[PDB]
């Protein structure tokens, strides 16, 4: 599961980084 949020984060994350 921790993994697996960090899975989820991951994407989110960089998402964010791409945007900023």
């Amino acid at each position: 599961i921790i993994n697996v949020l960090t899975s989820i984060v991951t994407p989110i994350k960089n998402q964010l980084d791409k945007y900023q």
